[PDB]
C-alpha cells in the first residue's frame, strides 16, 4: 500500500530529504530542467511520452519544457511539505499518480527517475545516502502506480 | 497576450500578492479546501467538471478533493515565486492553462475563482485592494485560455 510505503519514511530519511531539498529545491528552474534533460539523455525510450513538450533537445530555451520542469519541482516541494502527515502525503501522491496512470506510465518506468535524481544530487555533493532517501520517496509514488 | 497581462503586475500589485500569500499560503490544506468548497457553494454549475473528485460535499474528508486542493495551492505558490521573471511566469501559466483548456474551461468560467478568493482573503482581514491584486494575477491565466 501507498500507505505502508509512506510509513517507511523514518525520521532519518525525512531529515535527509529535507536537508538535500534545501539545496536542490532552491533552484527549481535549473535543477528541474537538469532532471529532465538527464532523464532524456540516459533513457531515450522515454522521450516519446513527452510529445506535447515539443523538441526537448532545446533544453532551457523550450518554454514548454521549462514550464513543465519548474512545475515538477513543485510536486516534489508538495511531497516534502507533507512528510510529517502521511494522510496528506498519500492524497497528493495519489493525485499525481493519476496524472501518470492516464499517460500509461508504470511503476517501473516511473522509477527511471532515480537515475537523474542520483546525478543531480551528486552535482551538489550529496552522496549515496541522500540518493537512497530519495528512492524511498519515489517508492511511495510507485506504490500508487 | 498573456505577456501583456503579465506585464501589468506592477511593484505594488506584486507586493500585495506576496504579503497576502504569506498568510493564505501558510495553510494550503485549509485555505485550499476553503477556496474549493466556496467555489462549489456559490457556483453550483461548476461541480459537474469535478466528477473525478467524487462527492465534493464531503469537504476535507474527501481525499481526492483534499489532494486536489493542496496541489492547487502549489500552482499559486508557483505563480507567486515567478513574479519577478515574466518569462518564467508565462511558461508556468501556459502549462496550467493547458490543464484547463483540455477540460473545456473558458476564460470566463476560470474567472469564477475571483469570488472565492475575495472571501478567503476576507476571512483573513485582507480587503478589496488585495482581492483586486489577485484578480490581476488570475487575469494573466485568463489571457492564456
Ligand atoms: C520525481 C518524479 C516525477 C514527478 C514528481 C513528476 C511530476 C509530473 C507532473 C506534475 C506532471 C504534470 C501533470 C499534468 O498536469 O498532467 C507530469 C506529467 C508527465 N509525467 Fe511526470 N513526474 C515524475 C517522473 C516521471 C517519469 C519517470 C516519467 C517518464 C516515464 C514521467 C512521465 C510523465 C508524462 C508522460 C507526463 C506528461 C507530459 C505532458 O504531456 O505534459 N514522469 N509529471
Ligand atoms: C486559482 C485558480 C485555479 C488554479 C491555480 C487551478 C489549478 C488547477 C490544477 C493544478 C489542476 C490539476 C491539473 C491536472 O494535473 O490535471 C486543476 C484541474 C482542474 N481545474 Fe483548476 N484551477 C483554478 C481554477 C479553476 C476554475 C475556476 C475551474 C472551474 C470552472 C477549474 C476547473 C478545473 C478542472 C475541471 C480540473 C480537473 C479536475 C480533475 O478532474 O482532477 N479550475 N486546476
Amino acid at each position: 500500500s501507498v500507505y505502508d510505503a509512506a510509513a517507511q519514511l523514518t525520521a532519518d530519511v525525512k531529515k535527509d530529504l529535507r536537508d538535500s531539498w534545501k539545496v536542490i529545491g532552491s533552484d527549481k528552474k535549473g535543477n528541474g530542467v537538469a532532471l529532465m534533460t538527464t532523464l532524456f539523455a540516459d533513457n531515450q525510450e522515454t522521450i516519446g511520452y513527452f510529445k506535447r513538450l515539443g523538441n526537448v533537445s532545446q533544453g532551457m530555451a523550450n518554454d514548454k519544457l521549462r514550464g513543465h520542469s519548474i512545475t515538477l519541482m513543485y510536486a516534489l516541494q508538495n511531497f516534502i511539505d507533507q512528510l510529517d502527515n502521511p494522510d496528506d502525503l498519500v492524497c497528493v501522491v495519489e493525485k499525481f499518480a493519476v496524472n501518470h496512470i492516464t499517460r500509461k506510465i508504470s511503476a517501473a518506468e516511473f522509477g527511471k527517475i532515480n537515475g537523474p535524481i542520483k546525478k543531480v544530487l551528486a552535482s551538489k555533493n550529496f552522496g549515496d545516502k541522500y540518493a537512497n532517501a530519495w528512492a524511498k520517496l519515489v517508492a511511495v509514488v510507485q506504490a500508487a502506480l
